[PDB]
């Protein structure tokens, strides 16, 4: 049904490997310096020094494709500036049908393992099935790029690998917090908002985008590279893409307050202002609202008020489907 990237046929390649008692080695994306990168991850780079390509089945006795669902907690940025892509993947997990397109859930390391996995990527303006072998860059016994908070989980590492594959290298995934040089992730129309000059009904726009399963991301702009990925006083990261993962209205001190939830794809480092995990704003909402929305954990995810949100962040991007 879906076009096969480069004519590679997952099931056909899988059984060939099974029947010959072997593990898949992708010719289309070899475990080689050029697959890593071309400059910062380039030949002989100190960043790539000591990298080896190892299967999860070499690292562990119990590797898992999916552990407790394929969720946003499974997206932790490694040593690669692919924050926009990782933020989009985190947002994609919130969309159940789209997630089950992109990440075929049947796959595992247990039954019929041949060192091969596949994903359905939006490429050339259609759904494209992409195979990968499960060799992944490792440094000091750990994944170099995206990892899950669950150490034996590999769907996201493998998904990032498929993206690296269709772009020719991992470094090719790097860049800015915007869709700079990144083709359609979604195919539908992309909406862009400068937050200081937003439509008066922006909160409702965000809310309805989330409800219909669009992907939302936001970032703070920069001019020079000396303040690139610079950390704010209240611990926001500049020039870095965040997933917008939720929006809720609360009754705060008797008044309707609009709140917005976002996730740093680092899976750590969070806003410390009003509505943060440990902030006192939660003492002034209905205790049951509090219990329902607040989660006290260093997980990259946090709430802000929508007003503080539009003050702090420069832009919101919405990626719609077809
Ligand atoms: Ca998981
Ligand atoms: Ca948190």
């Amino acid at each position: 049904n879906a076009i096969k990237y480069l004519g590679q046929d997952y099931e056909q390649l899988r059984v060939r490997c099974l029947q010959s008692g072997t593990l898949f080695r992708d010719e289309a994306f070899p475990p080689v310096p050029q697959s890593l990168g071309y400059k910062d991850l380039g030949p002989n780079s100190s960043k790539t020094y000591g990298i080896k390509w190892k299967r999860p089945t070499e690292l562990l006795s119990n590797p898992q494709f999916i552990v407790d669902g394929a969720t946003r907690t499974d997206i932790c940025q490694g040593a690669l500036g692919d924050c926009w892509l990782l933020a989009a993947i985190a947002s994609l997990t919130l969309n159940d049908t789209l997630l089950h397109r992109v990440v075929p859930h049947g796959q595992s390391f247990q039954n019929g393992y041949a060192g091969i996995f596949h994903f359905q990527l939006w490429q050339f303006g259609e759904w494209v099935d992409v195979v990968v072998d499960d060799l992944l860059p490792i440094k000091d016994g750990k994944l170099v790029f995206v990892h899950s908070a669950e150490g034996n989980e590999f769907w996201s590492a493998l998904l990032e690998k498929a993206y690296a594959k269709v772009n020719g290298s991992y470094e090719a995934l790097s860049g800015g917090s915007t869709s700079e040089g990144f083709e359609d992730f979604t195919g539908g129309v992309t909406e862009w908002y400068e937050l200081r000059k937003a439509p008066s009904d922006l909160y409702q726009i965000i809310l309805k985008a989330l409800e219909r399963g669009s992907l939302l991301g936001c970032s703070i702009d920069i001019s020079s590279v000396l303040d690139m990925e610079a950390i704010t006083f209240k611990k926001l990261v500049k020039g870095h893409a965040y997933s917008v993962t939720g929006a809720k209205q609360v009754n705060y001190r008797g008044q309707v307050v609009s709140l917005i939830r976002m996730r740093n794809p680092w899976g750590e480092v969070e806003w410390t202002g009003a509505w943060s995990d440990s902030s006192s704003e939660w003492n002034n909402v209905d205790p049951y609202e509090r219990d329902q929305l607040r989660v006290k954990m260093e997980d990259g995810e946090f709430w802000m008020s929508f007003r503080d949100f539009m003050r702090e962040f420069t832009r919101l991007e919405i990626c719609n489907l077809t």
